[PDB]
Protein backbone atom coordinates (compact mmCIF):
# COMPACT_ATOMS: atom_id res chain seq x y z
CA UNK A 1 0.00 0.00 0.00
CA UNK A 2 1.20 3.39 -0.64
CA UNK A 3 -0.16 4.57 2.74
CA UNK A 4 2.02 0.89 3.78
CA UNK A 5 5.12 2.41 2.13
CA UNK A 6 4.34 5.51 4.58
CA UNK A 7 4.06 3.98 7.71
CA UNK A 8 7.07 2.44 7.03
CA UNK A 9 8.54 5.85 6.20
CA UNK A 10 6.83 7.08 9.60
CA UNK A 11 9.13 5.41 11.74
CA UNK A 12 11.99 6.46 10.55
CA UNK A 13 9.92 10.21 10.49
CA UNK A 14 12.02 12.86 11.35
CA UNK A 15 14.94 11.00 12.15
CA UNK A 16 15.62 10.05 8.46
CA UNK A 17 14.80 13.07 7.25
CA UNK A 18 18.26 14.01 9.84
CA UNK A 19 20.38 11.38 8.54
CA UNK A 20 19.70 13.17 4.98
CA UNK A 21 20.59 16.52 6.58
CA UNK A 22 24.38 15.04 8.18
CA UNK A 23 24.79 13.54 4.87
CA UNK A 24 23.83 17.44 3.43
CA UNK A 25 26.35 18.46 6.12
CA UNK A 26 29.48 16.29 5.32
CA UNK A 27 31.99 18.04 2.70
CA UNK A 28 32.64 14.33 1.19
CA UNK A 29 29.05 14.34 -0.75
CA UNK A 30 28.45 15.65 -3.65
CA UNK A 31 26.47 18.73 -3.80
CA UNK A 32 24.58 17.21 -6.84
CA UNK A 33 23.78 14.24 -4.62
CA UNK A 34 22.65 16.68 -2.13
CA UNK A 35 20.73 18.22 -4.43
CA UNK A 36 19.52 14.59 -4.94
CA UNK A 37 18.65 13.84 -1.54
CA UNK A 38 16.69 17.35 -1.33
CA UNK A 39 14.70 16.06 -4.10
CA UNK A 40 14.26 12.64 -2.22
CA UNK A 41 13.32 14.60 0.74
CA UNK A 42 10.46 16.38 -1.30
CA UNK A 43 9.36 13.37 -3.06
CA UNK A 44 8.73 12.07 0.54
CA UNK A 45 7.31 15.52 1.72
CA UNK A 46 4.41 14.50 -0.83
CA UNK A 47 4.60 11.03 0.04
CA UNK A 48 3.31 12.37 3.66
CA UNK A 49 1.00 14.68 2.33
CA UNK A 50 0.59 18.11 4.83
CA UNK A 51 -1.23 16.06 7.65
CA UNK A 52 2.09 13.38 7.77
CA UNK A 53 4.55 15.47 8.19
CA UNK A 54 3.03 17.98 11.07
CA UNK A 55 5.16 19.09 13.72
CA UNK A 56 7.90 16.79 11.93
CA UNK A 57 8.05 18.47 8.69
CA UNK A 58 8.77 22.09 10.34
CA UNK A 59 11.67 20.47 12.10
CA UNK A 60 12.48 19.04 8.29
CA UNK A 61 11.96 22.74 7.34
CA UNK A 62 14.62 23.46 9.98
CA UNK A 63 16.88 21.29 8.12
CA UNK A 64 15.46 22.81 4.65
CA UNK A 65 17.08 25.93 5.72
CA UNK A 66 20.49 24.30 6.64
CA UNK A 67 20.19 22.99 2.62
CA UNK A 68 18.81 25.81 1.46
CA UNK A 69 22.11 28.08 3.11
CA UNK A 70 24.28 26.28 0.89
CA UNK A 71 23.13 26.59 -2.58
CA UNK A 72 25.67 27.32 -5.23
CA UNK A 73 24.90 26.04 -8.49
CA UNK A 74 22.24 23.76 -7.28
CA UNK A 75 20.19 26.29 -5.67
CA UNK A 76 18.23 27.94 -8.49
CA UNK A 77 16.95 24.50 -9.28
CA UNK A 78 16.91 23.65 -5.39
CA UNK A 79 14.51 26.47 -4.48
CA UNK A 80 12.13 25.73 -7.18
CA UNK A 81 11.83 22.05 -5.62
CA UNK A 82 11.87 23.83 -1.53
CA UNK A 83 8.59 25.24 -3.33
CA UNK A 84 7.21 22.15 -4.58
CA UNK A 85 8.08 20.16 -1.14
CA UNK A 86 6.37 23.34 0.55
CA UNK A 87 2.93 22.93 -1.97
CA UNK A 88 3.43 19.03 -0.73
CA UNK A 89 3.20 20.36 2.71
CA UNK A 90 0.08 21.34 4.28
CA UNK A 91 0.26 25.58 4.69
CA UNK A 92 -0.49 24.64 8.60
CA UNK A 93 0.99 27.25 10.27
CA UNK A 94 2.39 29.40 7.30
CA UNK A 95 1.70 32.51 9.56
CA UNK A 96 3.33 30.69 12.29
CA UNK A 97 6.80 30.12 9.96
CA UNK A 98 5.83 34.05 9.08
CA UNK A 99 9.21 36.06 8.60
CA UNK A 100 11.08 33.04 9.18
CA UNK A 101 10.02 31.63 6.19
CA UNK A 102 10.52 35.16 4.39
CA UNK A 103 13.93 35.57 5.80
CA UNK A 104 14.73 32.40 3.54
CA UNK A 105 12.60 33.44 0.95
CA UNK A 106 14.24 36.71 0.75
CA UNK A 107 17.76 35.39 0.16
CA UNK A 108 15.68 33.04 -2.93
CA UNK A 109 14.72 36.18 -4.17
CA UNK A 110 17.98 37.68 -4.50
CA UNK A 111 19.43 34.27 -5.96
CA UNK A 112 16.42 34.32 -8.77
CA UNK A 113 14.14 36.80 -8.83
CA UNK A 114 11.12 34.91 -10.65
CA UNK A 115 10.85 32.15 -7.60
CA UNK A 116 10.81 34.05 -4.98
CA UNK A 117 7.77 36.16 -6.60
CA UNK A 118 5.97 32.73 -7.59
CA UNK A 119 6.35 31.50 -4.14
CA UNK A 120 5.13 34.17 -2.13
CA UNK A 121 1.86 34.71 -4.34
CA UNK A 122 1.34 31.34 -3.43
CA UNK A 123 2.12 31.46 0.14
CA UNK A 124 -0.10 34.74 0.48
CA UNK A 125 -3.23 33.08 -1.58
CA UNK A 126 -2.67 29.97 0.55
CA UNK A 127 -2.36 31.73 3.69
CA UNK A 128 -5.79 33.49 3.06
CA UNK A 129 -7.90 34.51 6.28
CA UNK A 130 -4.57 33.15 8.11
CA UNK A 131 -2.36 35.32 5.55
CA UNK A 132 -1.36 38.53 7.46
CA UNK A 133 -1.63 37.17 10.84
CA UNK A 134 1.88 37.79 11.54
CA UNK A 135 1.87 40.44 8.42
CA UNK A 136 2.46 43.33 10.95
CA UNK A 137 5.06 41.27 12.65
CA UNK A 138 6.59 40.85 9.13
CA UNK A 139 7.20 44.98 8.54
Amino acid sequence: SPELMADYLQPKLLGILAFFNMQLLSSSVGIEDKKMALNSLMSLMKLMGPKHVSSVRVKMMTTLRTGLRFKDDFPELCCRAWDCFVRCLDHACLGSLLSHVIVALLPLIHIQPKETAAIFHYLIIENRDAVQDFLHEIY
